[PDB]
């Protein structure tokens, strides 16, 4: 048993809810919250800016030190950093950004990072401002992630569309 509440079950291991990933993290304090990161860990908007704002910019300070030491992530890659006040850990995952021209095939590689963690609270990668089709992102998630993933979809008519259209 875990603390996640109000989720619709899509598959054996994937669950979905209409919720802000920030509000959910503050309530649950999950072991792992996933950030929709970029390779520079510049947390300006979408999930990264909201998560970072909720940490009072401590996520950005930590991220800047990570990049200064290690250099940028790969598209499709990830790193584990602190979850600050939101979670034990934050898994920063870089999905491809369609609005920058990145290969959508890298979305599967991005979701494979989730399999290193038994349970995660996550957004849909590459959806929203990243330019990918969220219906596609949910299909890749279900077909790639084998660990238990709780998807928070912030946008209301998108949640309803994802559920209604789910195969
Ligand atoms: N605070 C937040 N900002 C942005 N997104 C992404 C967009 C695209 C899907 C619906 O929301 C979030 N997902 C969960 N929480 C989110």
């Amino acid at each position: 048993v875990n603390s996640f509440s109000g989720y619709l079950k899509l598959t054996d291991n994937v669950y979905i809810k209409n919720a802000d990933i920030v509000e959910e993290a503050k309530k649950v304090k999950p072991t792992v919250v996933v950030n929709a990161a970029n390779v520079y860990l510049k947390h300006g908007g979408g999930v990264a800016g909201a998560l970072n704002k909720a940490t009072n910019n401590a996520m950005q300070v930590e991220s800047d030190d990570y990049i200064a030491t290690n250099g940028p992530l790969k598209v499709g890659g990830s790193c584990v950093l602190s979850g600050h006040n939101l979670a034990k850990h934050c898994l920063h995952v870089v999905g491809p950004n369609v609005n920058k021209g990145e290969d959508i095939q890298l979305l599967k590689s991005a979701y494979e990072n989730f399999n290193q963690h038994e349970v995660l609270l996550a957004p849909l990668l590459s959806a929203g401002i990243f330019g990918a089709d969220p219906i596609h992102s949910l299909r890749v998630c279900v077909d790639t992630v084998r660990t238990n993933v709780y998807l928070a979809v912030f946008d209301k008519n998108l949640y309803d569309k994802l559920v209604s259209s789910f195969l």
